[PDB]
């Protein structure tokens, strides 16, 4: 089946998605094609009252100027869109950034949200990467992960624990051996979506998975991340292990194929909604 047959039914039933979406979102997006289907899956259609609000927005001025500009000098700075300090690149990133931190009057900009405003503006019109920004915040429930000092991020490291408790118990016998707990490696895998440390390529296929079924898929990927580097975790020690996830497991994803399996097995790795309501049941009582 094909993103030219798929893509030609969306067109035609705005409001609906086409069968065998999955499947195909699953093997990844054509580069080509995903401003496009980023901005279909996201359910966002060349909005009018967006634009004129977002030119509104960059109008406005900040609290978090040094929150943003920090993050900004670090965000993909190696790539030649982002290389240059007074590039266009990075005008347009701040703007975005700048722009959310007004639009959102609770929680504000946070901290490594600009590495997921890149990856959309490598993609897409700086004000389209906004209203993309705003839909993975606001309507997938990414911003909730930082509301309340994080209750619901905990929440989440629980449930991890658990799955792995589950599904891959000697690597939590040795986790728990040393006392490596997930809030110590895990925190920008969620709240950044990877965009934090792991390679483009890898993280444009993960923003494919997320926009089309949701934020439950970094459970996925962080569940294929620890079972295929079992090996390399299990001989490691708590500082070794660190290491690893911050430094040497993101290197091994920079290629296009080593990309492509690793979301197959994040597709084949199962995580009933069933079994993250428990768990998350059994958090909530906790406190």
């Amino acid at each position: 089946y094909s993103w030219g047959e798929l893509l030609g039914k969306w067109h035609s039933n705005l409001g609906a998605r086409p069968k065998g979406l999955s499947t195909l979102v699953k093997s990844g997006v054509p580069e080509a094609l995903r401003a496009e289907v980023w901005q279909l899956l996201a359910g966002c259609h060349d909005n009018q009252a967006m634009l004129d609000r977002y030119r509104i927005l960059i109008t406005k001025d900040s609290a978090q100027e040094s929150v943003i500009t920090r993050d900004i000098h670090r965000t993909f700075p190696a790539h030649d869109y982002f290389k240059d300090t007074g590039g266009d690149g990075q005008e347009s990133l701040y703007k975005i950034c700048k722009a959310y931190s007004v639009y959102d009057e609770d929680i504000g900009y946070c901290q490594g949200q600009s590495f997921l405003a890149a990856v959309l503006l490598l993609h897409m019109p700086e004000e389209q990467a906004f209203c993309v920004l705003v839909k993975i915040m606001y309507d997938y429930g990414l911003r909730d992960l930082y509301r309340n000092n994080f209750e619901d991020l905990h929440c989440k490291f629980y449930q991890l624990e658990r799955l792995m408790q589950e599904q891959l118990p000697d690597l939590h016998s040795h986790f728990s051996d040393l006392n490596l707990e997930a809030h110590m490696y895990a925190s920008q895998w969620f709240l950044t979506l990877f965009t934090a440390k792991f390679p483009l390529c890898m993280v444009f296929h993960i923003i494919d998975l997320l926009l089309c079924e949701g934020l439950n898929i970094i459970f996925h990927v962080a569940l294929a991340l620890l079972k295929t580097s079992k090996e390399d975790l299990l001989q490691a020690d708590f500082e070794g292990a660190l290491k690893f996830f911050r430094v040497q497991l993101p290197k091994r994803y920079r290629a296009e194929e080593n990309a492509r399996r690793l979301m197959e097995q994040a597709c084949n790795i199962k995580v009933p909604t069933k079994k993250l309501k428990k768990y998350e049941k059994e958090y909530q009582t906790m406190r």
